[PDB]
């Protein structure tokens, strides 16, 4: 049995292989294959910068890829926006 | 509606306010509340390393505790190392 946190996780790692599988390297989410990701798994605040822009922040090691590491980037800016919302959804600021 | 990744993201927010909201400042795990955390949510691999270890590591500003931005370091932490392991056996 897996623990939430652990669950939680895999799920990341189930959405990147989701769009890393499609072609090429197993490990790599191509400009058009991170702007269906973007479309399809992230908020309307994430797809205004757009594909082009976040492929290009993303792309750390500029191999012409996104791999998993440089993907959590993306994750955990969403994570933190989605805290800080709830945060200032509970207290009246 | 909610996505995937939304949804995951949600539940690892969830699993830190159910230590941070444990005692005293409800935004922060304290040292007993991390050994809690870490006994509780987090694999073998990864407790191995020992509660006061992490807890040095996580408390970089060594207030004492562990916001919500020094957990997201073990977070990121353990999804690198859930996803090489996952690649394995
Ligand atoms: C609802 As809260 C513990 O992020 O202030
Ligand atoms: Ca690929
Ligand atoms: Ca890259
Ligand atoms: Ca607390
Ligand atoms: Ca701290
Ligand atoms: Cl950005
Ligand atoms: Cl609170
Ligand atoms: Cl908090
Ligand atoms: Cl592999
Ligand atoms: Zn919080
Ligand atoms: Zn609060
Ligand atoms: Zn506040
Ligand atoms: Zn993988």
């Amino acid at each position: 049995a897996l623990t939430e946190l652990e669950k939680a996780l895999n799920s990341i790692i189930d959405v990147y292989h989701k769009y890393s599988l499609i072609k090429g390297n197993f490990h790599a989410v191509y400009r058009d294959d991170l702007k269906k990701l973007l479309e399809t798994e992230c908020p309307q605040y994430i797809r205004k910068k757009g594909a082009d822009v976040w492929f290009k922040e993303l792309d750390i090691n500029t191999d012409g890829a996104v791999n998993f590491q440089e993907f959590l980037i993306l994750v955990i800016k969403m994570g933190v926006a989605a805290h800080k919302k709830s945060h200032e959804e509970s207290h009246k600021e």
